[PDB]
């Protein structure tokens, strides 16, 4: 077809898989007739096991079907290994003085080349203040909520060294969010940092952490807090007792634990991160993944997918408050002994060519990076770009949200001057890694489309009518038909709910995505069919911003959708209600928004606010009739189906005329 880009001649050349989609398809195809002994192979060959499974032939089990038991998936029973020792104490000393990250702060005066060596001993003194001075256990949870610096990373692996179990919470949050996760997640120690900085505006970090300290405490808990100094410790306060500077913590190691810290060898369901993810229903609820299978996949995601090898510089633009922070900024690329760009701050400070003065400053190869970013990118215009040197990038990669083909060829052919392959991304919090995408040298790409699935990976378009697999050409809801090392094994504390949500459909893992493949087998990701919104790259719930807008004393009630926003993706769209006697004001819409930044945090920030006079369209029950407003928000008032069950199906004109006078 005439869309179709080729893959570059020299990544033909370098690749792990070979020069041509031949050879893509001969892996592909073993990986799934052969899929235990695919995953044995690979499993044996690019990770350190202290014990292996029993059998090649069986390093899976699973259930998908729900009338034949509980869901469950298992990968690389019987065998035990560390995520830390396999990011970290298996390449030294050999690539002691190797750089794993080009740190750069948001301040371009601040610069570290942190070395594996560095980073071994910044985790072993880590790993023995969290054992030694906090008493942190195997199982154990461990928030953070700290900046993108190394200490970050030191953190991520330094718990997973001991067996602790962290969770991230995205220094974006409010204290209201972060509570709510340590709450949720009975965090024993918080670890963050006095402050940081995003171009102009401070980030201070620990001063929220006392607020959602301070919430966590009243109802109960006792969460200690290690902070780390990355600026100059006085933009925040410290609370005797409760609180300690990381180097007090560090003066207390004896001179061993500066130098060695024992490993602990995990079973490989032993459960590694949680992470908060939210979903169509409910609150953000905690994806839980496991030790071995998460590893696996991970990692080799990031080597074929972005085609790694030791001589390619690498710079995820990703924050680790996300799940594209952990597998391709700290744990895929570590494992795969990586050189990496690690970066505090934003794409336009100083200005909008700051990440492209970093690509030419440390050499990157392969730059991975989100669709938000690029339009972002664009509409600052080539010339921030072009006084960059790109001359040694090769790969591109693109993840989060669907990339349309003028910004898809941007990144291309401006970003990447016409030498790159470009990595299309689709995957998920719950896959652990990447689910569909190119793999440079060898997929021709079609701009616009993920193209085809990772090794071991079975997807299927369901047929949204009678809900069984379509043949051919299809559009319709995705589904995976079978297991992978990196699913996600369960929501913490509730399994129904975790069956409930993914495996409606006996058989299948349910994405929530729709999606169309073409007659070359290629997918093309067409978004959520559920509530879940994606606002400048991040996955939202419409149910905890309703939640936060109604906690306005004022509001009685709300709805929200999303609506098209060209630098956001999708926006966020309010419709609410007043108690009566309120006085609808710009002061009071501006107090509700303000209220959703305050409860979850600006990444939330509603977009447009239409107030509902006479109130929500509602069926009988109290039910909020979303498809009505979802039409409305668009402009299509003639296209909203039946209102029959609608208690007070006098909202509707209000509805229309309000919108046509906003304009969104
Ligand atoms: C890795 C982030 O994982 P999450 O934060 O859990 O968001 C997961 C959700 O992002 C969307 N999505 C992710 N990658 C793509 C892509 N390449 N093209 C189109 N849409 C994409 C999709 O709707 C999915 O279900």
């Amino acid at each position: 077809d005439s869309n179709v880009v080729e893959p570059t001649e020299a990544n033909g050349k370098k690749s792990h898989v070979g020069p041509h989609l031949g050879s893509r398809m001969r892996i592909y195809e073993y990986s799934i007739e052969h899929n235990d002994a695919f995953w044995a192979e690979i499993a044996r060959r690019d990770f350190y096991w202290k014990t292996t499974w029993p059998d090649d032939q069986h390093v899976k089990s699973y259930n998908f079907d729900k009338s034949k038991g509980p869901i469950f998936v298992k990968w690389f029973e019987g065998a035990v290994t560390n995520v830390c020792y396999n990011a970290l104490d298996r390449h030294l000393p050999a690539h002691k003085d190797r750089v794993c990250f080009y740190f750069e702060g948001n301040d371009p005066s601040v610069t570290e080349a942190v070395t594996y060596g560095s980073m071994y001993t910044r985790v072993v003194e880590l790993a023995n203040v969290l054992k030694y001075q906090y008493g942190i256990a195997k199982g154990d949870r461990v928030g953070l909520y700290l900046p993108m610096i190394p200490f970050a990373a030191v953190a991520m692996l330094a718990c997973a060294r001991i067996g602790a179990v962290i969770t991230v919470i995205f220094g974006g949050f409010s204290a209201q969010a972060l509570s709510s996760r340590l709450k949720d997640a009975q965090t024993k120690l918080l670890i963050t940092a006095d402050a940081s900085a995003r171009g102009t505006k401070p980030i201070p970090l620990k001063d929220v952490a006392d607020e959602a300290l301070k919430e966590c405490e009243e109802e109960g808990m006792s969460i200690a807090c290690l902070v780390a100094e990355n600026m100059n410790r006085q933009s925040c306060k410290m609370k005797e007792g409760r609180d300690t500077w990381y180097g007090d913590a560090l003066a207390r190691l004896t001179p061993e634990q500066h130098e060695e810290c024992p490993v602990e060898w995990m079973d490989a369901e032993d459960v590694l991160f949680l992470l908060y993810t939210s979903g169509s229903t409910g609150k953000p609820k905690a994806i839980v993944h496991t030790t071995a299978g998460y590893m696996v996949y991970a990692s080799t995601t990031f080597m074929y997918s972005f085609d790694y090898h030791m001589d390619d510089v690498y710079f995820c633009t990703a924050d680790i408050g996300w799940i594209t922070g952990h597998s391709y900024v700290v744990y895929g690329p570590m494992i795969h002994c990586a050189t990496s760009v690690l970066f505090e701050g934003v794409p336009n400070y100083p200005d909008y060519s700051r990440w492209w003065q970093l690509v030419e400053k440390y050499k990157v190869s392969i730059l991975y990076t989100a669709p938000t970013a690029i339009r972002s990118l664009m509409q600052a215009g080539d010339d921030y770009v072009k006084v960059g040197n790109r001359s040694t990038l090769r790969v591109l990669g693109s993840v989060g949200e669907p990339i349309n083909v003028e910004a898809w060829k941007w990144l291309r052919d401006v970003g990447g001057e016409g030498h790159c392959d470009v990595s299309d991304t689709w995957w998920q919090t719950e896959t652990g890694g990447h689910m569909i995408t190119p793999m440079p040298g060898c997929t021709p790409m079609k701009p616009g489309s993920a193209t085809l699935p990772f090794f071991g990976v079975q997807p299927v378009i369901l047929d949204p009518m009678k809900l069984h697999e379509k043949q051919g050409p299809a559009e319709g809801l995705l589904a995976i038909r079978a297991p992978w090392p990196g699913m996600a094994r369960t929501i913490y504390g509730d399994h129904a709910r975790f069956e409930k949500t993914y495996f409606g459909v006996d058989g299948y893992y349910m994405t929530g995505d729709g999606a169309r493949r073409d007659s070359d087998g290629y997918y093309w990701i067409t978004g959520r069919v559920d509530d879940v919104l994606n606002v400048s790259g991040h996955r939202i719930g419409t149910s905890e911003i309703e939640d936060a807008v109604n906690t306005h004393p004022a509001v009685v009630e709300s709805a929200v959708v999303g609506f098209p926003h060209n630098i956001k993706g999708e926006g966020i769209y309010v419709f609410l209600t007043f108690r009566q006697g309120t006085e609808v004001t710009p002061e009071l819409l501006a107090a509700v928004k303000a209220t959703v930044r305050k409860v979850i945090g600006p990444l939330a920030t509603p977009d447009v606010m239409q107030v509902a006079r006479v109130g929500l369209p509602k069926t009988r029950s109290g039910k909020i009739v979303r498809r009505i407003l979802r039409k409305v928000s668009a402009g299509q008032y003639t296209e909203l189906g039946d209102t029959s069950t609608l208690a007070n199906p006098d909202v509707v004109e209000d509805l229309i005329a309000e919108h046509q006078r906003l304009c969104s």
